[PDB]
């Protein structure tokens, strides 16, 4: 599993469950092609998005539908979504965890890159 | 000043100076059209992007070119940029401050929204 | 103003107003002695805590009473307070801004340090 | 495992490894009694701090020695440490994860509380 997404709720102190996540790769045409998506589990995590064969170097975008999450809780949010855009670079066996911590008017995101 | 952007550097404990910022507005045909741009000052602030008359209801995207900032400091960061997408003035006109706190592999963004 | 504290509310997208802030300095006998206190203004800022003459080298603790803030809003938060402990002026006198961004189960704190 | 601590490095995009963590409980005398400590693993995590029998309701402090971590990397940091102070409340089977994301001049901390 070369790419995992984890989403946390800073208002409830809980995993953010049932959040839609979409992953795009930048094409040679310089446009966003979708290629993976899912919803976060009870633990706030989304696994199995891609494989080591498919997850080649390139520019990637991870979109997290935070607005629908806050609306589901009856909280009016600021952002339409959280967007994380990054370059995947090969330099050894690497796994990427994209974490996002959500509040109605703020989010944080960090990348944890590790060699198994 | 209905829209202001402030950027801070979490590694140096300083404003993030001379950071490029681009603002887009979603058009009728669901394309992003350029709206304003500038660079952060010595205080990390970018003022004067727009006016109350031109900052109409809409969906806006603020792109902060964090990658060029970290590269100017010798650091190869994770993200291509920090992005904030939001609906503006949906309840009449306000004052929006978009703040970003930057680290090489992480950023936060917050909105402080006050009544004019 | 060598020391300023700014507090933001990540749930409401607003300054955190009327938040109690206490500053301590570590004494010769390794006890914390009270140094200054105040409440954040309508802008979320607390100025005038100390002077350049009294803000000598030392170890300082800034306690932000986040729990009473969230409780005034009807929210039972996780943390008792947000705390920042740092060594000050170890390289001559500077200007310190301590910023805190608050959520019920999370907070961030940052220091922006500028030369006088 | 009712209490786990996880520490992340926002500059390197990695777990923060070998970070000292100390846990204190507030005594009836209103003073901090130490009762658990350790160092974060290769995954940035510290498990086995306490048991369900010992982790009773009370006020707890988790101290994370961030200054020694940054010094070990040759980076001059702002904070002496990160301190998380909270009330543990019984209301069903609860597990607490205290997460901290570290930068030299900033840290974030969040609590993830879950029912297994
Ligand atoms: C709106 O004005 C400001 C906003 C902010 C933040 O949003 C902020 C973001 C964080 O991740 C953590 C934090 F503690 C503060 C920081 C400063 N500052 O430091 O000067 C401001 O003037
Ligand atoms: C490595 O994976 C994780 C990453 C993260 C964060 O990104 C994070 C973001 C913040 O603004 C503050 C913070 F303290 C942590 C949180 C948890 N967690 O809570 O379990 C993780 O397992």
């Amino acid at each position: 599993c070369p790419l995992m997404v984890k989403v946390l709720d800073a208002v409830r102190g809980s995993p953010a469950i049932n959040v839609a996540v979409h992953v795009f790769r930048k094409a040679a045409d310089d446009t966003w092609e979708p290629f993976a998506s899912g919803k976060t589990s009870e633990s706030g995590e989304l696994h199995g998005l891609t494989t080591e064969e498919e997850f080649v170097e390139g520019i990637y975008k991870v979109e997290i539908d935070t607005k629908s999450y806050w609306k589901a809780l009856g909280i009016s949010p600021f952002h339409e979504h959280a967007e994380v855009v990054f370059t995947a670079n090969d330099s050894g066996p690497r796994r990427y965890t994209i974490a996002a911590l959500l509040s109605p008017y703020s989010y944080s995101t960090t990348a944890v890159v590790t060699n198994p």
